[PDB]
C-alpha cells in the first residue's frame, strides 16, 4: 500500500538503577518531574535529564493514553521538539526527557523581560513555528499549545513539549474529534471549544495565542475571565488586545490566527517564513524600549549519534 517509510524511532526502556532523581523541579497532580542524571549502563557519561513520574493509572484506558503520549514523544526527531530520551515501565511510569535548565518559556519571559530583547522574541516565534510545522508534517496534532508547554534549553534554543493531549491522525481523517476531558479554554480554537474538534488549524489558533504571550511577557490572556464566556465573546468577535510592543504587522498576524474560519488562518509553514522575514529585522517590527541595549556530564543533544 502506502510507500511511507518505516518509522524507526527507538524506544529505550530504562532500569530505575540506571538514573537517579536528585531534586524535584516540579510536582504535579497528574505527575511529578525530577531533575536527574541518567547514566546509561556501560558508558561513563552522565546526561542531565528531567524525569516525569506520572500518577498511577487507575484504569487501563489511562494506561493507553500514556503509551500513546510516549509513543509520539519517542517518535519526534526535530530540534525544536524535544524527543523522549527513554522510558522505564515502573509501576508508576517514568518518562526521561532532556533537561532544560531555564524551564518553562512562559516563565522565562516573565522573569527576563527587561533583559528580554526584541530580537529574541522574533526568533522564538520562528523556532516554535518551526517545531509545530514539523508536527503538522507528521500528521500529529498538538492538542495543547501554550507558552507553558514550551521549554527553553536556552534563550537561544527552545522546543515543544507536554503532548499528552496530542493525537495522531488517521490518513483518511482531516480532523480529530474529542471526547470530554479537562481542557484549558483560552488557548483552544472556537472550533475546538464549540465542537470538540481539533485540527492543525486548531493548533495555529493556540499558537497565535502563544505568541501573544511572548509579546506581552507572559501576561495571562483573557485575564480575569471565565472559561464559559470565551466561547461567547469570540462568537462575539472580541480578540486579545495588541501587545504594546507589536507593529501592526506582527499583531496583525496574531489576529489572523484567531480568525473564526480555520482555512483562512495561516498555515504554519507560512508562519515560519513570514516571521523569519521579520527576524532579519526585528527592530522594524517590534518596538522595545532600550531595545538596542538588550562539568563531567555531557548534554544529550551532543549525546545523539553521529555517522
Ligand atoms: C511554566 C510552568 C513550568 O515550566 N513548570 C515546570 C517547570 C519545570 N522546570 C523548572 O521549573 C525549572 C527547571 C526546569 C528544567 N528543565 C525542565 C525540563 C522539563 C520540564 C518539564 C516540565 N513539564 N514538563 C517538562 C521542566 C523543567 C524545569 C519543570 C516542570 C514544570 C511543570
Amino acid at each position: 500500500p502506502s510507500g511511507e517509510a518505516p518509522n524507526q524511532a527507538l524506544l529505550r526502556i530504562l532500569k530505575e538503577t540506571e538514573f537517579k532523581k536528585i531534586k524535584v523541579l516540579g510536582s504535579g497532580a497528574f505527575g511529578t518531574v525530577y531533575k536527574g542524571l541518567w547514566i546509561p549502563e556501560g558508558e561513563k557519561v552522565k546526561i542531565p535529564v528531567a524525569i516525569k513520574e506520572l500518577r498511577e493509572a487507575t484504569s487501563p484506558k489511562a494506561n493507553k493514553e500514556i503509551l500513546d503520549e510516549a509513543y509520539v514523544m519517542a517518535s519526534v526527531d526535530n530540534p525544536h521538539v524535544c524527543r523522549l530520551l527513554g522510558i522505564c515501565l515502573t509501576s508508576t511510569v517514568q518518562l526521561i526527557m532532556q533537561l532544560m535548565p531555564f524551564g518553562c518559556l512562559l516563565d522565562y519571559v516573565r522573569e527576563h523581560k527587561d533583559n528580554i530583547g526584541s530580537q529574541y522574541l522574533l526568533n522564538w516565534c520562528v523556532q516554535i513555528a518551526k517545531g509545530m510545522n514539523y508536527l503538522e508534517d507528521r500528521r500529529l496534532v498538538h492538542r495543547d499549545l501554550a507558552a507553558r508547554n514550551v521549554l527553553v534549553k536556552t534563550p537561544q534554543h527552545v522546543k515543544i513539549t507536554d503532548f499528552g493531549l496530542a493525537k495522531l491522525l488517521g490518513a483518511e481523517e482531516k480532523e480529530y474529534h474529542a471526547e470530554g476531558g479537562k481542557v484549558p479554554i483560552k488557548w483552544m480554537a472556537l472550533e475546538s471549544i464549540l465542537h470538540r474538534i481539533y485540527t492543525h488549524q486548531s493548533d495555529v489558533w493556540s499558537y497565535g495565542v502563544t505568541v501573544w504571550e511572548l509579546m506581552t511577557f507572559g501576561s495571562k490572556p483573557y485575564d480575569g475571565i471565565p472559561a464559559s464566556e470565551i466561547s461567547s465573546i469570540l462568537e462575539k468577535g472580541e480578540r486579545l488586545p495588541q501587545p504594546p510592543i507589536c507593529t501592526i504587522d506582527v499583531y496583525m498576524i496574531m489576529v489572523k490566527c484567531w480568525m473564526i474560519d480555520a482555512d483562512s488562518r495561516p498555515k504554519f509553514r507560512e508562519l515560519i517564513i513570514e516571521f523569519s522575514k521579520m527576524a532579519r529585522d526585528p527592530q522594524r517590527y517590534l518596538v522595545i524600549q532600550g531595545d538596542e541595549r538588550m562539568d563531567v556530564v555531557d548534554a544529550d543533544e551532543y549525546l545523539i549519534p553521529q555517522q
